[PDB]
């Protein structure tokens, strides 16, 4: 409808029309991008997609990228909200544009979009990163593509040319430079990207952020309740390699090409069986094959990376949801489910603690705790759980994103921070579990609108303001309104360390994101750890 | 007027008259209790006295200890009151008692009190202490003694049997055996005989419960302000020697051993008193340099292994803490401090006094103080880092201490009552940022608002009068609140898991819950495994 037919670098696209409440919107999906990573080519940096005869067709999402799925509940809303929903392939690499009816005329703001869950899983074709309701609302070209999870994307044997690491954040840049060339032809600025993820998709942005060779390939960056300086989102050559071997052996083989191609073999599923036996001691929020420290992708650890950074100018939008912790509690944590009240034992709490906050010497545990505690009702289980949900969710999330945040404004980066506090009237969770990990993703990508779905109509006039903010965010670097009318939304900086909460009641401007806490974990805990 | 001559197991004592606005008191101030430790017997346990012809003139208060005049402030109201009002003696082991003028026929109820001051100074005859008002109003016999202070009770090289350490204690000792043999012959019954003391006066009794000797000799205890397992209270035998000798070194001079102490037997006492403070490890606020020593005698182990591995059973006792503990110390050593302007430090100088608030302590170790006191949001801002340094200070030395033994003798059968006096006198001459700071209970435990001479709102000598009732009701029964009365403000058991204390001010009794217990769990739990592990 020449609207659905396109042309890229590389071959001819029919496009597919799609259908929104309030306009409508032309999308491609399933853009081929790379060369399949295969049979020789796994473990192994994408190839860019070999130009292609006729048109493709990019009607429909293509194939989930080879990963765990979680056989935990089965069937439940929540749980099941994030496991795959297409064919798993390990030929994978294919990514999605949305565009607004008409193509419009000038060149217009780009959203990239990174998906989440821990570096081990997550496609970009799940329902909640559905493009049409933010493109239509808001008219920003929006992209978001896939990349390998788990040993697929990630295993690394640092030093060699036969898993080299990172290969899944090789997947991203590849995709931002596809982006680069091609989102002209949608009517998309190569010159206005911005990119924003959550979990693990917000560690990648900020890697991005860290590596040179990406940071040519967007213009500003969100990040969603993740930060590449947590203690869970990379891993230093050293137990790289020591979980690599541990693999193949845990499967069967095998002298080092030897050990690859000899697990090149072994069929997909099989790997995917066997990843989270190499992760070295029981532990929530920890996963096994994540982005290694290898010296090239990133030239070194990025706290120190991001200490010393290229940071002036650079305007980043950065939060945290009301709840962190207790998603993952539910996963190792002795005493927790969705399903009873998981009010704990202290005993509980306490091995809790040690694994909450793996491999960390038993002084720094009586740290933890004397932190968490509360010395008061050291008993109480109501306390004692949101507590354990608190030492999860500062050491792992919180914790890392104020530090960025600090560090990146000191050296000159634009920063605003949210909390989003919001609990959506259609969560599957226990009320115990508060506002959780990922449930503030919903409300950015606008799906209240979707009146198939049961949204309060005062959630829909949320999900329109955080789309603003976002877009606005995109347009301009700053997310507020470009009228001294509302409250305004002030900047993070080191000193005032100012952030608002997003909920239904308007911007409240609040101080100090979880500022002594956090004390303790990035301050603090590191000079007992080194000295212990 | 035969009220006043009473015939004790030494002799005869004239005694003397004393006014209140409720009545009169008999006093007999100054009774000889020990043979002077003078001479060859400077350092040396305390010998009883021996009896004497004649009548000795109980009328007046006896001789100060010889001790290190603070000079800070000079002529400062809220300094002298704490430095002697008579002259200083090696000879001073002198004990005082009150009793109500009709002497009770009754065989009424004792408690003795032990005075404060670092064990390095602090007399029984200071006007803070006077017995009359406390006697007068709640009919029981009250007892104050003197005991050394400084070098001279305290100076231990530990081991030898020239300088045996602890004889202060000894000297405070030997007063209660004075008491059971003699307290009879005023009023007093030797059995209901209740202790009590504030700072180091507190941190003594301690030690009373737990050296078996002194063990029958008392029955309740009362702790204000102080406990034995306070970091400031006991030296380890190593210190100790190492302190006796370096004054010994700095005063000239010198078996060996034998040869040091008898060379220092032979220094007139002022000129060991000037050395004193001179003698420290390091620069520091709360700390003194004799204090009792941890010999394996009088103190069979360390405070703190004796309290945690100990039976309680059948032992009531009251302790508490005042609402600033860390204020009054501050103005002798933290950078930046001062009566006389608002000390408002600059975090320089706040981490500069935590150094010398926590001494002797690893750099990790004191980082961790500062992370713990730190508001950062507020890193930069002067009160907050003043009332933090306050807290440092007061939290480590004072309330922590208490608590942990607090703790500890409940869950070991002692039957426990915590307070938290929080009511800043009217006549405070402190600057008002210091709060309600350490000493500052004792003239309404006392009673001295009911003195006509002092002005004191009358609502305060209220106050006054019901705290005596709850410290003699502690005296007599175990348990300070009327036992008639289901009616009135409960003040209940302090406990380890549910910790209640009262606030004692002008309002009703409040009851509130954990004694600083967020601190004291990283002074008491974490603090030590990180000292011990680093
Ligand atoms: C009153 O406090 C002031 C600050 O407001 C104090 O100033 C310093 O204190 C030290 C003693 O701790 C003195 O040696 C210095 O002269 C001061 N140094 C600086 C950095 O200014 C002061 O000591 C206090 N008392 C008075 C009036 O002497
Ligand atoms: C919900 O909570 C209970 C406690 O209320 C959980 O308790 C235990 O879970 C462990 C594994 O962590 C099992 O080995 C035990 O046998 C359980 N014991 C108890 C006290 O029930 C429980 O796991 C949770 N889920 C359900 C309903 O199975």
């Amino acid at each position: 409808d020449a609207e659905l037919l396109v042309t890229v670098r590389g071959g001819r696209l029919r496009g597919i029309r799609l259908k929104t409440p309030g306009g409508p919107v032309s999308a491609f999906l399933g853009i081929p991008f790379a060369e399949p990573p295969m049979g020789p080519r796994r473990f192994l940096p994408p190839e860019p997609k070999q130009p292609w005869s006729g048109v493709v067709d990019a009607t429909t999402f293509q194939s989930v990228c080879y990963q765990y799925v979680d056989t935990l509940y089965p069937g439940f809303e929540g749980t099941e909200m994030w496991n795959p929903n297409r064919e798993l392939s390990e030929d994978c690499l294919y990514l999605n544009v949305w565009t607004p009816y008409p193509r419009p005329t000038s060149p217009t703001p780009v959203l990239v979009w990174i998906y989440g869950g821990g570096f081990y899983s997550g496609a970009s074709s799940l329902d909640v990163y559905d493009g049409r309701f933010l493109v239509q609302a808001e008219r920003t070209v929006l992209v978001s593509m896939n990349y390998r999870v788990g040993a697929f994307g990630f295993l690394a044997l640092p030093g060699s040319r036969e898993a080299p690491g990172n290969v899944g954040l090789l997947d991203q840049r590849l995709a931002l430079q596809w982006v680069q060339e091609n989102v002209a032809a949608f009517g998309g600025d190569p010159t206005s990207v911005t990119l924003f993820g959550e979990s693990a998709g917000a560690a990648s942005v900020g890697m991005h952020l860290l590596s040179p060779p990406s940071r040519g390939l967007f213009h500003r960056a969100v990040l969603q309740s993740g930060a590449p300086n947590g203690p869970w989102a990379t891993v230093g050559m050293g137990e790289a390699r020591r979980r690599a071997t541990q693999l193949a052996h845990l499967v069967g083989c095998p002298n080092d090409t030897e050990l690859v191609a000899c697990l090149r073999t072994r069929p997909a599923q099989v790997l995917v069986n066997h990843e989270w036996h190499v992760l070295p001691q029981e532990s929530v929020f920890r996963f096994s094959f994540v982005p290694v420290v290898d010296g090239d992708f990133l030239s070194d650890t990025p706290e120190a990376l991001i200490n010393a950074g290229d940071f002036h100018g650079l305007q980043v939008l950065v939060g945290v949801v009301k709840d962190e912790g207790s998603y993952f509690l539910v996963y190792g944590a002795p005493g927790f489910s969705k399903d009873n009240e998981s009010l704990i034992s202290r005993a509980e709490f306490l091995a809790g603690v040690r694994v909450g906050v793996p491999q960390v010497s038993d002084l720094a545990a009586e740290a933890v705790v004397l932190h968490y505690t509360d010395w008061l009702h050291p008993e109480d289980p109501a306390r004692l759980r949101e507590a354990l949900s608190d030492v999860v969710g500062d050491h792992n999330v919180v914790c890392p994103v104020a530090q960025l945040a600090g560090r990146l404004a000191a050296q000159g980066a634009r920063v605003y921070a949210y909390v989003f506090e919001h609990r959506a009237s259609t969560l599957s969770w226990p009320l115990w579990m508060g506002v959780p990990h990922g449930y503030e993703i919903e409300f950015i990508f606008g799906i209240p609108l979707d009146p198939s779905r049961n949204y309060t109509a005062e959630e829909k006039i949320f999900a329109q303001r955080l789309m603003r903010y976002w877009a606005n965010f995109a347009r301009t670097g700053d997310p507020n309104e470009p009228d001294p009318k509302a409250p305004q939304w002030p900047p993070y900086t080191a000193g005032a360390q100012q952030y608002v909460s997003l909920d239904l009641r308007p911007l409240e401007v609040r101080r100090g994101l979880r500022a002594q806490a956090c004390a303790f974990w990035n301050r603090f805990l590191p000079k007992l750890l080194s000295a212990t």
